[PDB]
DNA sequence: GCGGCGG
């Protein structure tokens, strides 16, 4: 029992993103879906307060990204976060990591509760963060 | 036209 309240769709590189504001008996939330070029779906759910936090943080990630030069690569593998933030809502944790690999820079958004439990993540090309931010802002202006 | 380092 989830009533749809508003939607936005974005095409970013080979991916499509849907931002949907919905409501159930406990309240309102925003669902963020990533659809890969092959059709693979990944989704995260956000309280509206968390969504606004997310929207706020995207600007600093974009500022940081815009200032970067070329990666540089030694001869060992690397994870490395270029930049990290974490958000919390109740028992849910959201990790925002700006990362680089051979496929470019991207924002990893990961949702977790416990080590042995359900996990969800989306991966947003760094070039799409401004567009994504402004889409989130449009929905936030209409809700909560 | 991708593609995102797990248990
Ligand atoms: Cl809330």
């Amino acid at each position: 029992v989830e009533q749809e309240l508003a939607t936005k769709m974005l095409q970013i590189q080979s991916k499509r993103f849907y931002l949907d504001v919905k409501q159930n008996r406990r309240g309102r939330f925003i669902k963020v879906a990533e659809i890969g070029a092959d059709g693979r779906r990944s989704q995260i759910y956000l309280a509206l307060s968390t969504a606004a936090e997310f929207r706020d943080h995207l600007s600093s990630f974009s500022d940081y990204y815009a200032s970067l030069g070329p990666p540089n690569t030694d001869n060992l593998p690397e994870d490395g976060k270029l930049k990290s933030e974490m958000m919390i809502k109740d028992y849910r944790r959201y990790y925002l990591d700006l990362k680089e690999n051979a496929r470019g820079r991207f924002l990893r958004v990961s949702q977790t509760i416990t080590r042995g439990g359900p996990r969800s993540q989306i991966a947003l090309p760094a070039q799409g963060m401004i567009e994504f931010r402004d889409a989130l802002t449009d929905l936030l202006e209409e809700f909560g």
